[PDB]
């Protein structure tokens, strides 16, 4: 699996579940094409967005749909949502986890590349 | 001023410098429009940005050069850029900055 | 003013005000010894901590009474404070607070 | 496992690995006890500290010795160590993960508590 999301709750301490992110891929004519979508589990992870044959070279963003999951909380946040916007597999195919940790005014997001 | 951006290296414990920031507004046709730009100064901070007239309620983006910034330091970073997206309803944007990771939170006053 | 912390709340994106902050030096003994202790401002903010004079090289450790904060609001927290523990060898010690959890920095000038 | 620690490092995009931690619980005379100790792994994440018996109601302190972490890539950070303090099974026992993101002049911490 060589791109996953992992996203964490600063405020109850537990994963972000049932999040919402939006994976684009930049087209060769400069927009943002969709390239995969889906929601957190239960421990607040995203797997199964893609393949490794899928997972060309390219510049992505992972777009993790923060305020509606703030806005089921009760909570009015900031951020309208949270962007990750990375190149990708430009030498060589890698596996990356991209890792949010959100708060209602502030998130941090890392990410973890492994061979 | 409504709108202030302040950038700090997380690697050395000092303001960013000259880093690049670029503001948008979303138009009606959902686009982004440029709004404001500017560098970093030598303390990390761009003011300057807008004035209360103009700063009208609207979603905007704050997009951080963090790429650049990296790069003229000879560290080979993750991100494209940091980017900033919110609905504008004082307004200081504060990104910490990695080569693989940002923070960035928004302390309204 | 060679010493200075700065507190944010990330849940509310605001100043964390009347937060204490103790800080202490490490003796020769090992033991921390009490230095210097205060409230944030309005601002969230703590200056006049200490003087270039007695701040001098050491082993430091800041002190920061989140419990306390988010108790006030309402709100359980995980940790019992935050600690910052550092040698100095313009020092401002920044945190930013969320129930479950804080991110510190140093910015040194 | 009811108490574990994983580490990450921001500068690598990679998780820290041997990173030595040291855990304490607070004895009855105010006093920090020597509980549980050990390294990350490869993964770094660091498991196998306690058990759920010995894990009893306490205030508990887990040092994470970022300094020698950092000195060994060629690094010279700030902090001494990054300590995290909390209450720990006060309504019982629950599970935790005291997370760090590592930094030279920064880290943060989150605590991940599951029944
Ligand atoms: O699985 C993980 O890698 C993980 C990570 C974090 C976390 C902490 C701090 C941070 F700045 C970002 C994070 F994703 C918090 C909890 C967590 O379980
Ligand atoms: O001026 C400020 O508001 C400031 C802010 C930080 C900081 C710390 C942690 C974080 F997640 C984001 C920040 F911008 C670090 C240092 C600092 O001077």
């Amino acid at each position: 699996c060589p791109l996953m999301v992992k996203v964490l709750d600063a405020v109850r301490g537990s994963p972000a579940i049932n999040v919402a992110v939006h994976v684009f891929r930049k087209a060769a004519d400069d927009t943002w094409e969709p390239f995969a979508s889906g929601k957190t589990s239960e421990s607040g992870e995203l797997h199964g967005l893609t393949t490794e044959e899928e997972f060309v070279e390219g510049i992505y963003k992972v777009e993790i749909d923060t305020k509606s999951y703030w806005k089921a909380l009760g909570i009015s946040p900031f951020h309208e949502h949270a962007e990750v916007v990375f190149t990708a597999n430009d030498s060589g195919p890698r596996r990356y986890t991209i890792a949010a940790l959100l708060s209602p005014y502030s998130y941090s997001t890392t990410a973890v590349v492994t061979n």
